[PDB]
């Protein structure tokens, strides 16, 4: 039976994943044969993760609890939302209310409740560029356009943000929300300087904007001077923040958050029951006691983070080991590094033969541009792979690379 | 600052509830601690599922899993799609293949997976009359017209439902969808009959469309038959499913599936990354070895079924003791009973009366119909209070009951 | 074949017309012997406009002008826009650059333009109550949600428009633009105070909310003073008109116009070529020299204006010594006076027994309006029945009223 | 002010198109003194349609009719849709009722109201590559997708068409309808063979699409066999025409139809009174009297018909002749003419350079593809321009040619 005659016509808004192409076609050779260490995965490391301190807290709260077996209200339980934002003051400088915070199903869920109050189909939300895959896709599911801003060591250029909105204003296009992601961008890796932060929040009023800040990586920082979220510079009141502990207690867990006020953040309330009813009761209050017992300090802070910046520091020194010539991000943030093959190389190819002769998994990125550019790119993360597997990594990497330039 | 000017047109779609009006009094009330009996909710018994065996087997997946920290594919563990396969051959005699399911955010997030889908705005989408105010509420905010068709004892009014059709297509209407829970459904509590469920399937084929069954409480049947679901009938393969584990393993851990095929399943996944990126990765393990070890049946079938099956009694010989010139439904599935006050009499104010005299909290079901019929109805859950909770329950609605009529 | 199945699901907005539903019951009346007098439409009197000169002009357009048979720019001819221009300059207050003038087809083809273009699927636009037909119509097939304003004597009430906007933003909904109709309203009759007039404008500046204006009756004027359109008082730019000359040269011409500013112009000329190409070649130039040779004021305004004013005071006379116990209104310009049946009479079955028992049309009016009220109003036409009819008309309504009542 | 705030999500779907935008920079170099030789718009000749004899009729209805000044009913004045239907049964081998028959504003009104009946924004339209502008334009700006499908002089490649419509289905993707223009086609002025039309009806019926023909160019064919409308082949009643006058009577009249059945052509009917109220009463009953007095027969198949006959000879000879080495399109049927620059030449430069050094207007060609193909496309017109101006703008058009060549 031909199904596609049912289909919604919206659902051709609906395209395949390239990060998913070859997170499959390594999926293929993974459990069909061959042994590959990737440098393609977005998780963050599960042994730098208190697991068996998190099944121990799974174990408490399910038998001390009746609630953790049962719904929750839409916008979390008032536990978590009180904790979050004594979390978010301490650690990220967020002075935030619990009654504007809604515990949604990870970052992921928060930007797509957000598109959904906040995007009428045909609407142009402009973002960095290039920028991270799954909203880009999120919104344009939605019927966004999508518009993308160069970026560079310092994030988003803000001088060719005002140039874009402009050019598009000038064409009569309806333009409304920036979508950002200041800290550790995905898939880049870069962060967007104070300067430039204060730059955009004034743009933003300038043109009567909204901005959507994901801090996805926020507490993923080893270098970052005292770099604060734009919403805590927000007194306008223009900013959304999307934000996730996904990096921190585990990318499972499917715990994220959005931070709105008025009549969206009301909107955003009234939309949830009916999409995903609450987030997930053992995660919400396994989070809770993860937060509420300190373990963010005891085991991610002094702990966890130095692991990762430490994988950074490895794989970087990797890099200007073997790959002085080539060109590739230093992040501060994340757990991302952006490699750049010569002006020109074919990115989603050379990511094959990675697979197909070396063994190693790494993510084009060029299906990460909002337009043409790209091409050569390729994503390389660091939190996964273990302290040995990195160095062949991306020797391995090295060694496809000379044998082709 | 007026949000309102920067909200999409279709956030106007999203309104409010009564499950919500409601429950907000309520929380009114018990935040300025008064004490108050629950017959509202539609939570199972947290104490007739076995929390400690549940908090052990997470103890376990956590500490020995490095993956139920992360993130599973978007379709869900193959694991736990096998098992679910199996249970589902097992107790609710439907064979599928583990590549059909997608595991979601529970029931909810089924539909709503399935509403973005396969939904253009505008598009007519018949439900049974009444029927669940969350899939209700769903469907509109994607900019669907319900069009509800009546039901009795024995479910949907199939040969109505026909009818409904015929009036729809003799103006031009659009129609595509239709959305019916068989068995115990959510609020009326009566189940479709075998006899109904095979002309429906017949009606589907007739006018070439597709029926999206709710399976959410097939797993909560008392004193009845055998009945199997429309899936099981489904030789054209015009039906989806909506399931969950929800009221088996518990309504927290957002644990549901869709069983749907061809173009339909490839969008279905092909859009969710993006979304919900994944169901809960401890819930997915959570649920695969509860399943492996026959804890269904176990602590469900011969534990929790019986306590349900139990108050389910309870509330009807209190009902039919003190209420006998009253009219109300005898449910042999599901968790509520919907009761009726005398034809005209205003149930949403009936139901705030009988809270702000009596303390007790019933949702009015009004909200629940799809045109102006059941001013005069309201919901009754049998499922979470307690044994004890009951007989006092309706008790004290009988006195405003017969204080008023 | 069933061709329900190809519709797009907004094709689900498009719905019938009562006011096209019973006037296609007495077309049938009048092909099948029948003779009718009728009420009911909207056209002018077909005797009152120089026929046989716009026969002479068309003629010599033809031969003269090989234009006339061609396309034209999608705004319409230059000269026709410059000559629109310095017409309204003369007779309308309004200074306007024909650059700013978008000829379409009639004021229908105006809204509909403007409609694309300002309309995002659930929308909320506020008009009066009731308000045009197809107009409310015209919106709600482009997915609007139409909420209306009650009018008086004097217009729509300016300050229930204020609280109405406050109860929306309330409920957090989304609202943009303000549909009205100033003066000589369709189908109230009535026209806005200057009085009222100024503070809709304060209103739509205090909220930020774009006005569009209906002028299609501001040449059929009897006796207010000096009535400025909405639009010559705009300061700040936030309304739109939508005009029409074929009260004035005919309406089966279809010649009408936009005037709107910025992108909204931009945009509403980008789309008109692919929707209607161009307004009628020999229309605009019939039109045009009507214009330049003085008709305006040598057939209109002295010839037509007058015959239209004796028929107001005919139908008014009438009403008024046949039936002085009713409650109707009394128009200072336009072609309709609203009639009312007591509260609580039925028009629409009033009007069907009227046209069945006594040959004479009249519209229902119910269809108007925007909620429940309207149901015993009765819209009636005056401009295109003859003098002798009007009294013979009204003097048969008075018999059914009297005798039902 | 910024009105770009206020505009409909959807008006970004609103683009520019060169068509219009060449036009209006050809009407300001005739206004601002130069004196051109256009091959660009598509009219008829002006000379060459009886407009003494229209004026005339023109006259005779407006003085003698009343009926010619006022509106007229939705779907046109009952006695032209008769005529049209005679007219179609004996000069287009069409045999259709007259009540299936919907007179709208020439066939871009046809087009635009089956677009907002038949297309849901994401719905996948296919086409011919290239294909009418406008038609493309129009289809967007409603949110559709287009994919185009490659044609020769024989037509659109039915071959090609049905790989596209499986490859689109294994991509998940919905289609419904296609668009054609199988006689003398715009832009390239190719007619689909008859083999072809049988075969495109055929895959109709194998994927269960509608078809919307376009039948622009029917009257102006000049040497095909006896070529048949699809319609007239359509026994399944999968095809639907948007067909117009105004290659015969006249462009600028504004008198174009549908023909539809069933739910469609009541959807359409429903929706557009609103729309457009009517098409010209001016225009139709010029259109009637053109009919019955048999000015068809007398004025265009043995006056027009020779002479664009003699002006498409004239236009391939001054081609052939002074640009044998170049290839370009031979059209049995329509008015334009596809000239082709080299492989990789820009034809939208070459369309200005043109226009500025020899005063020869033409079309770009590239606005028409519906992929990256056409760069170095020019469609030329040769309906307009004087049996004179033909050898002389294609001289002229040589010239550059080979000074750029
Ligand atoms: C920029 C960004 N935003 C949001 C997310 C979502 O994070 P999550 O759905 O695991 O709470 C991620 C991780 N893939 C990300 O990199
Ligand atoms: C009819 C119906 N369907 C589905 C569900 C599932 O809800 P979920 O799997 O998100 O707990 C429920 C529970 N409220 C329901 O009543
Ligand atoms: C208020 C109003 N607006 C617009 C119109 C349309 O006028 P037009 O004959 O130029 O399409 C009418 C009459 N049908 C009207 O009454
Ligand atoms: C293929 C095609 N279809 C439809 C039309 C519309 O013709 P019209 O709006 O003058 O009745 C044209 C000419 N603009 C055309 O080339
Ligand atoms: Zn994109
Ligand atoms: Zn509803
Ligand atoms: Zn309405
Ligand atoms: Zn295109």
């Amino acid at each position: 039976m031909d199904y596609t005659k049912y289909l919604a016509g919206r659902a051709n808004w609906i395209k395949g994943s390239a990060l998913a192409d070859v997170m499959k076609k390594a999926s293929e050779l993974q459990k069909k044969g061959v042994k590959l260490i990737s440098l393609a995965a977005g998780d963050p490391d599960p042994e730098l993760i208190p697991r068996a301190v998190l099944g121990e807290i799974a174990k408490e709260v399910l038998e001390k609890e009746p609630k953790s077996v049962m719904y929750t209200p839409a916008n979390g339980i008032p536990e978590l939302r009180e904790e979050l934002a004594a979390f978010l003051k301490k650690y990220d400088h967020l002075e935030v209310s619990p009654e504007n915070i809604v515990i949604t199903i990870g970052g992921t869920g928060a930007l797509d409740l957000l598109g959904r109050v906040l995007i009428d189909p045909g609407d142009v939300v402009i973002t960095e560029n290039p920028s991270y895959i799954n909203t880009l896709l999120a919104f344009e599911q939605l019927g966004a356009k999508i518009e993308g801003v160069p970026v560079d060591n310092d994030g988003m250029r803000v001088d060719l943000l005002e140039e874009k909105i402009k050019e598009l204003k000038a064409k009569g296009q309806k333009v409304k929300l920036i979508y950002t992601i200041p800290t550790g961008q995905n898939p880049m890796g870069v962060t967007m300087s104070m300067e430039r932060r204060k730059a955009l929040l004034e743009i933003a009023s300038k043109y009567d904007l909204l901005i959507i800040e994901d801090t996805a990586y926020n507490f993923m920082r080893y270098e970052g001077g005292d770099i604060v979220p734009l919403k805590a510079l927000d007194n306008e009141g223009r900013v959304i923040v999307a934000g996730t502990l996904s990096k921190v207690l585990g990318t499972g867990f499917r715990i994220g958050w959005i931070i709105a006020e008025g009549e969206i953040l009301k909107k955003v309330l009234m939309q949830k029951q009916p999409i995903d009813f609450c987030a997930p009761a053992i995660s919400q209050y396994i989070a809770l006691e993860y937060l509420k017992r300190g373990y963010f300090e005891k085991y991610h802070l002094e702990g966890a983070l130095l692991g990762y910046k430490e994988k950074r520091d490895i794989m970087l020194k990797a890099l200007e080991n073997h790959l002085p010539n080539a060109e590739f991000t230093k992040p501060i943030a994340g757990m991302f590094v952006m490699f750049f093959l010569p002006e020109g190389a074919d990115g989603i190819s050379f990511a094959n033969e990675l697979m197909e002769r070396e063994g190693v998994v790494v993510v084009p990125g060029k299906p990460f541009y909002t337009d043409e550019s790209g091409k050569n790119a390729i994503r390389l993360n660091f939190s996964r792979p273990s302290k040995e597997e990195i160095p062949i990594g991306i020797k391995k990497l090295a060694k496809l690379y000379k044998e082709k330039f």
